[PDB]
């Protein structure tokens, strides 16, 4: 069966948003918060991204998934799947057909932001895999964590390397918070996109035919809509550079010529120098080593550890760390 718990106000998206932008555009760096790419259009923009040649990623992570999937249930040993964010469906399936391959499948628990991709999925599931208890929850990470069920033995999947577009200190604060819901006997399940040659890295996050760009500029149509904005998408360019320092990737929105630019509906008013730069995301590649290190900062030990062939990619399998003190 089916049960959906909504945790999100109507309007706690449009408020979240207003409070972003303002923020963002009133900022000494300009910048945009990552989570406003994927609006109807965004979305399935970002879709397309995962079949692009350049974008290695999502078919990395799903081919490992693939091997690995059987030995993923047999070492979690868990009857219960939750899955952090949605828009990792094919992954989905290699999981719960190992489950079910494991004779353990009872519980699915996806928890998103919205309501609908949310309750049509659970009507699919809940087809391919009758007898499955199902328990939807609409909420965020940063809030909603806690609302996720410690009913049996859990194990817990946050995939498509989304834990990457967090910097460090964010970063640590959500794989912590996240630690702290697991109970003993549960695990995560995380995948990591990994340090490459640049060249690689460079031209994943600015593909050949133009779509990530046009991604990118999405985000501009987005604040257009929402909050009465007149950006000339036409007027910025996608660029997409390498940062060595903190081994990431980084998307801008670079203004080509001179821009002023209304925010109706936040009576802002803003302006874009010409060449003046706005970061929209940052995607952080990691090292085998400080996985396991940013894991168990967090309080997690990693039980296991799975790359592709050409060590693209990782997938960590972890549980809750315990300590034994002295006095
Ligand atoms: N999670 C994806 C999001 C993205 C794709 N392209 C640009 N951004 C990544 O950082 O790889």
């Amino acid at each position: 069966t089916l049960s959906l718990a909504n945790y999100l106000a109507a309007d706690s998206a449009a408020e979240a948003l207003r409070r972003d932008v303002r923020a963002g555009l009133t900022a000494a760096p300009k910048s945009l918060p990552p989570k406003w790419f994927y609006d109807a259009v965004g979305s399935d923009l970002f879709d397309q991204i995962t079949r692009l040649p350049e974008y290695y990623p999502t078919r990395t992570e799903a081919q490992i998934l693939r091997t690995r999937s059987a030995e993923i249930i047999a070492a979690a040993g868990a009857d219960t799947l939750v899955e952090l964010g949605s828009g990792t469906s094919e992954k989905t399936r290699m999981l719960l057909d190992a489950m079910r391959d494991a004779e353990l499948l009872r519980r699915f628990i996806p928890f998103d932001v919205d309501a609908g991709v949310l309750r049509s999925a659970g009507a699919a599931i809940g087809a391919e895999y009758p007898g499955i208890e199902i328990d939807a929850v609409c909420g965020d990470f940063e809030e909603h964590l806690g609302k996720i069920p410690h009913v049996g033995r859990r194990l817990v999947v946050f995939l498509g390397s989304t834990i990457g577009n967090l910097t460090p200190a964010p970063r640590a604060e959500f794989l912590s918070t996240l630690a702290d819901t697991l109970q003993p006997g549960d695990s995560l399940l995380l995948g990591t996109d990994l340090v490459k040659d640049t060249g690689r890295l460079v031209r994943a996050y600015d593909d050949a035919a133009g779509v990530t760009a046009a991604f990118n500029r999405n985000v501009l149509a987005v604040v257009n809509r929402e909050l009465s904005a007149d950006f000339d998408l036409d007027a910025f360019e996608h660029v997409a550079k390498w940062n060595s320092d903190e081994e990431r990737i980084e998307m801008w929105l670079r203004a080509r010529t001179a821009q002023h630019v209304r925010v109706a509906a936040l009576d802002l008013e803003v302006d874009f120098a010409a060449g003046e730069e706005m970061l929209t995301e940052v995607s952080c590649k990691f090292r085998p080593e400080n996985v396991v290190a940013e894991l168990a900062e967090a309080g997690l030990r990693q039980t296991h550890w799975w790359t592709d062939p050409a060590g693209d990619f990782g997938l960590s399998l972890a549980v809750r760390l315990e300590h034994h003190h002295h006095h």
